[PDB]
């Protein structure tokens, strides 16, 4: 049967939630709460006008579909989703419930042993193997999107500078992108954990690209062969004029296996960049890698992503997913 809701106002926002969630306190529109059913603290996010427009309705549908799919130790999961509405005609608000994250990767680092770096990057790559197997690309991996508890256990999420961790093919608007845009980001994150400083702290995207190119070098012939336009080929050479740095110097003091792995992640040609599944088998993770416990995802139906639908259609699809939700064990 339908739970009893109670109404509350917080930070000028109306909150209507099942009575099981008590002691809401604001932390978007997100409250920490106490889940009386289980005894643990949770986070409750109220989406902001989810069906005000076509783009909002589709983004609401997308986030719910993605959250309902994620069943992996290193990826955020959905504990609950609800609406106060009793029917589709009344359906206007959507609430998502997740675990409460006490700290992100930045909070944790405010210096890690090489063992901590191994374990943190291992977990990111394990979560990425999972989401990438479902043809899901994060596209905005960065320390503030990584929840880490005091036990160094890590989950990937997207709260929604990105620039510093972004793959060069995106900032250059090159033709083909693949899932290894996320691997570039992992390389940038791992570098920072090892050195304590941002690897490519660009002031703008052009500055960013210049710093990238002086470390990883101007494109080689194999990469240049795949770039269609003369002006793009000339431009990337315009940006590769700073005196060249070398990995060995930049990462002095790091585990040599870590530097080898970084050289395989920070590759300009995304056809040659190491994948998440390949990276898990790198010697740097020898103490953690287990091929029997690095699972892939169930098939994920992305057919909706290409659709141009009306607001009421996206809303009805979202309502369907709210109603069909099954809590995890
Ligand atoms: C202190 N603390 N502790 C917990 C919380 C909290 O807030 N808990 C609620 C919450 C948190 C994160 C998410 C989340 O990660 N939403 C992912 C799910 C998909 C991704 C796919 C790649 C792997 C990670 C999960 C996603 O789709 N995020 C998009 C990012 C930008 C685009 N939007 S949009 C669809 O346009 O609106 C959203 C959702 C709800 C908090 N503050």
């Amino acid at each position: 049967e339908r739970p009893t809701f109670y109404r509350q106002e917080l930070n000028k926002t109306i909150w209507e939630v099942p009575e099981r969630y008590q002691n809401l306190s604001p932390v978007g529109s997100v409250c920490a709460a106490f889940d009386t059913k289980t005894g643990h603290r949770v986070a409750v996010k109220k989406l902001s006008r989810p069906f005000q427009s076509i783009i909002h309705a589709k983004r609401t549908y997308r986030e719910l579909r993605l959250l309902k799919h994620m069943k992996h130790e290193n990826v955020i999961g959905l504990l609950d989703v609800f609406t106060p509405a009793r029917s589709l005609e009344e359906f206007n608000d959507v609430y998502l419930v997740t675990h409460l994250m006490g700290a992100d990767l930045n909070n944790i680092v405010k210096k890690l042993t090489d063992d901590h770096v191994q374990f943190l990057i291992y977990q990111i790559l394990r979560g990425l193997k999972y989401i990438h197997s479902a043809d899901i690309i994060h596209r905005d991996l960065k320390p503030s999107n990584l929840a880490v508890n005091e036990d160094c256990e890590l989950k990937i999420l997207d709260f929604g500078a990105t620039r510093w961790y972004r793959a060069p093919e995106i900032m250059l608007n090159w033709m083909h992108y693949n899932q290894t845009v996320d691997i570039w980001s992992v390389g940038c994150i791992m570098a920072e954990l090892l050195t304590g400083r941002t690897l490519f702290p660009g002031t703008d995207h052009i500055d960013q690209l210049k710093l990238i190119l002086r470390l990883v070098g101007t494109p080689g012939a194999e990469l240049l062969k795949k770039i269609s336009s003369e002006s793009a080929r000339n431009y990337i050479q315009s940006l590769a004029q700073m005196p060249k740095m070398n990995f060995a110097n930049v990462f002095i003091g790091a585990n040599p296996l870590a530097v080898d792995l970084l050289e395989k992640m920070l590759v300009l040609d995304s056809d040659k960049r190491i994948t998440a599944a390949q990276a898990l088998a790198h010697a740097y993770f020898a103490q953690y890698h287990d091929p029997d416990d690095e699972p892939v995802a169930d098939p994920y139906d992305q057919s909706f992503e290409s659709r141009d639908l009306l607001i009421d259609e996206w809303k009805s699809l979202t309502y369907d997913e709210v109603i069909s939700f099954v809590p995890p064990p």
